[PDB]
């Protein structure tokens, strides 16, 4: 037999790091 | 012959975008 | 046939947190 296919995708990444802090 | 099985899963994703900057 | 290989990356992540307030 030929190889398998790919396995399913990997999990959602992480969610980003917090944003900038505000202005005055 | 029958295909292999599929693979294991991908990566987990890339950490996602930062976020927005704070309020005033 | 072998297993086949890893999958596709993961989707990136959602955005990250708002940030902090700013000073008053």
């Amino acid at each position: 037999g030929p190889p398998g296919p790919p396995g399913p995708p990997g999990k959602l990444g992480p969610p980003g790091p917090p944003g900038p802090p505000g202005p005055p």
